[PDB]
């Protein structure tokens, strides 16, 4: 018996006098205590809606229905929230094709772009290690990959890591962008090759032949891997795939990749590659997950995991934006002496 009934009840009380600040508190708190509080849920979309909050009340109530598919209360709201959803998504879709289109727009051998996207190279690598705990700076870094010289009083083990993503980004900007064809397995096992061989050359390009605990999760059974595996790659040469907005195609293909986890290291670095490698190969430039964006990540990954995948595509397109932003923040501005 979770005693949140009591900070639910608190929370509409304050709701009712408003006291809204207050409320939101008793509310998180409320889902702190039990995040499977049907009431709480619904009552905060509500509370949520009543501020204009869509996407929120929408979320709220698509959890509460994922929990109990028959809450009248949630169903009711839910028809109501979810149209303008689907269109506010759709209007954050058309902001980031609109900096993809201008930055597309600027000439191959502009030097500017030619730097920032070099810089920004190094930047991709410092952040896909980094977010994972590897201690190495972004100096050190570029130091490792323009000389060939290893850091002093930096593990072997970390600095293979970056060889090892710098081998894949490699491969991926070399053979896999320019091909037309098929995103074959053989592909996502060479990527994986590259990203792991300098660290764990045995297990480097193969699937796993064991169970995993990754935290509390335990992934698809080993024999059921090959499987889904397969069904991945044939959905992602799919004529639904091509359907899909690229941003939110590569933020699937990401999620579907770490959800599987067919590798037993190196699968968020792997599945990280293929999503940049999704968004290359429809004209859009590759992004990066920041290190200091470590707990949104997990959270929009742990919120996909719950039956909403929607946070994480928000999530993919928000990091898009913030690499045009930056390529964009490379542009012309009037000056004379």
């Amino acid at each position: 018996s979770l005693e949140a009934r009591a900070a639910l009840n608190q929370a509409l009380e304050m709701k009712r006098q408003g006291k809204r600040e207050k409320a939101q508190k008793l509310f998180m708190h409320a889902l702190k205590m039990d995040p499977d509080f049907v009431d709480a849920l619904t009552e905060f979309g509500i509370f949520s809606e009543e501020d204009k909050d869509i996407i929120q009340a929408d979320y709220l109530y698509t959890r509460a229905l994922t929990i109990s598919p028959y809450h009248e209360k949630a169903l009711v709201n839910r028809d109501r929230t979810l149209p303008l959803v689907e269109e506010i998504d759709q209007r954050y879709f058309s902001i980031i094709d609109s900096k993809v289109k201008k930055v597309m727009s600027i000439p191959k051998g502009n030097s500017a772009l030619r730097r920032v996207m070099e810089e920004t190279y190094y930047h991709h690598i410092y952040h896909t290690v980094a977010i994972e705990g590897n201690t190495l700076t972004l100096s050190e870094i570029r130091h490792i990959l323009e000389t060939r010289y290893a850091v002093p009083g930096k593990s072997d083990e970390e600095q293979n890591e970056v060889i090892g993503m710098h081998a894949a980004m490699k491969y991926i900007n070399t053979t896999l962008v320019s091909r037309i064809g098929s995103v074959t397995i053989s592909d996502v096992l060479e990527i994986h090759r590259r990203v792991l061989g300098y660290v764990d050359p045995v297990e480097a390009g193969r699937f796993r032949t064991t169970q995993v605990l990754v935290g509390h999760h335990i992934p698809p059974h080993p024999q059921d891997v090959e499987k889904q595996m397969q069904e991945f790659v044939q959905w992602l040469n799919s004529e639904e795939a091509m359907n899909l907005h690229p941003v939110e195609f590569a933020a699937l293909a990401h999620y579907k990749l770490v959800y599987i986890h067919p590798f037993i290291d190196g699968n968020g670095r792997t599945s990280r590659l293929l999503m940049n490698l999704i968004l290359m190969q429809a004209g859009y430039p590759p992004i990066t997950i920041r290190k200091e964006q470590r707990s949104d990540y997990y959270h929009v990954l742990e919120a996909a995991n719950e039956g909403d995948v929607r946070p994480f595509i928000r999530f993919i397109a928000k990091c898009t934006e913030t690499t045009l932003d930056t390529l964009l923040f490379a542009t012309t501005e009037y000056s004379v002496a």
